[PDB]
């Protein structure tokens, strides 16, 4: 339940947060499978709507 976000090559966590209007903590919390050290490009994920 909610909205989905597409992680493209260049999108930053902080940016997406301030953009969508959510907090980085929640953004990652919703998708713990992803890490900052292994930031992949072209991967869809979940986000707060």
């Amino acid at each position: 339940m909610g909205c989905t976000y597409t992680i493209q090559p260049g999108d930053t966590f902080w940016a997406i947060a301030q953009r969508r209007g959510t907090t980085v903590d929640v953004i990652q919390s919703l998708n713990p499978g992803v890490v900052p050290t292994r930031l992949q490009v072209g991967q869809v994920i979940n986000v707060p709507c």
